[PDB]
């Protein structure tokens, strides 16, 4: 193929535009949003350009359509372990992921790229972050909102990481590298982890204690918590205290 990512999703169009209409219906908030001028906005950001070539500036006018308010106190931000996170929120909504928003929500689980110098969607391939270029649809857009929504975060905030991967914190993830750094330290109290198990007190890891570091020296206070049976704490959640919990 031309490049090494995979190619826009199959119906991409269909869905994004679905996807606006589900989300604006079951959320009042979120009801004065015109989906086919979200999509046009959407489209505006990659179609006839270069898909090494996005900027952020690129998916303003999306931005603008999609502005949205989420309770700033109650934001969960995780890495590499997307699906734990939006279980929990599911169960009763204690708290709201990037999902949870609209744009979020559009975007979770798609792919896509146009071309420059012609108006298609590119269905064979699209750039690999790594091989071809960072500076693509995909990889800008994720920068781009996530930057965001940690900047519209306060008072206590939540991230939910993998105790099970080598770096339990990674610099090089999206939290690491782009919300970590966009916490507002007048607004942010506390940045509390869930570590979750897959054993050892994983608070005591050397990546956790660099992430410890690193916040507090934005001036924002840390707090570590394992979770060591993730099937037991959904369980709980759902339950609460119904049980031994
Ligand atoms: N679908 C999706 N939602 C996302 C999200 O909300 N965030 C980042 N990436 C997201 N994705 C896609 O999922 C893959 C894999 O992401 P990872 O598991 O390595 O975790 P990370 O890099 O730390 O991003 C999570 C972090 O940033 C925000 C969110 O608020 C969260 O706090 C991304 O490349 C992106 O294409």
């Amino acid at each position: 193929q031309t490049w090494s990512g995979p190619g826009t999703t199959k119906r991409f169009p269909e869905t994004v535009l679905a996807r606006c209409v589900k989300y604006t219906e079951i959320h009042p908030e979120m009801r004065h949003v015109d989906c086919q001028s979200v999509w046009d906005a959407f489209k505006g950001a990659f179609i006839s350009k270069h898909p090494c070539d996005i900027t952020e500036e690129d998916y303003q006018p999306l931005m603008k359509l999609g502005t949205q308010t989420v309770p700033c106190n109650k934001i969960l931000l995780w890495s590499r372990i997307k699906d734990l996170a939006h279980q929990f929120t599911q169960v009763q909504r204690d708290m709201f992921t990037l999902e949870d928003t609209l744009l979020g929500y559009l975007a979770d689980d798609l792919t896509w790229c146009g071309e420059f110098d012609t108006s298609k969607i590119n269905y064979q391939s699209c750039p690999d972050w790594r091989k071809d270029c960072s500076n693509n649809p995909v990889s800008v857009f994720w920068k781009t909102v996530s930057r965001r929504f940690a900047e519209a975060a306060c008072d206590v905030v939540h991230v939910m990481l993998d105790g099970s991967r080598s770096k339990i914190f990674d610099k090089d993830s999206t939290f690491g590298s782009v919300e970590v750094h966009n916490l507002q330290p007048e607004k942010v109290q506390t940045l509390e982890a869930w570590v979750i198990h897959g054993s050892r007190d994983l608070c005591q890891d050397p990546t956790i204690k660099e992430l410890e570091s690193i916040i507090s020296k934005r001036n924002i206070q840390f707090s570590c918590k394992n979770i060591y049976r993730p099937d037991k704490f959904l369980q709980c959640v759902k339950n609460p205290e119904d049980s031994s919990c």
